[PDB]
């Protein structure tokens, strides 16, 4: 599923990401834009042999099991395929554990490089939320 920008803002808000660990909704929408282009099916291989999965590009090194990432953890206790559903529930629940782990949203390289320090609330402007 390729979400609309405001469609994703509404789904992320419904799941309680707005101001989760102090991160306003625009931070999460900006992260999803630059991680996955709002595409729940997005998959991208990392240099270390792990892969990033779904709308928020959650990594198999720590968070999910994809059956091909040796010596990795599965701290969200899920198959990585669960992160590719049109339903973002599993991605959001796992993202709440990630952002609570001490790194905040620095866990997402695209957020650090393309959202952090910017007018992130632009990503929710025009939306009925
Ligand atoms: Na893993
Ligand atoms: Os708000």
């Amino acid at each position: 599923k390729v979400f609309g920008r405001c469609e994703l803002a509404a789904a992320m808000k419904r799941h309680g990401l707005d101001n989760y660990r102090g991160y306003s909704l625009g931070n999460w929408v900006c992260a999803a834009k630059f991680e996955s282009n709002f595409n729940t099916q997005a998959t991208n291989r990392n240099t270390d042999g792990s892969t990033d999965y779904g709308i928020l590009q959650i990594n198999s090194r720590w968070w999910c099991n994809d059956g091909r990432t040796p010596g990795s953890r599965n701290l969200c206790n899920i198959p990585c395929s669960a992160l590719l559903s049109s339903d973002i529930t599993a991605s959001v629940n796992c993202a709440k554990k990630i952002v609570s782990d001490g790194n905040g949203m620095n866990a997402w390289v695209a957020w650090r490089n393309r959202c952090k320090g910017t007018d992130v609330q632009a990503w929710i402007r025009g939306c009925r939320l």
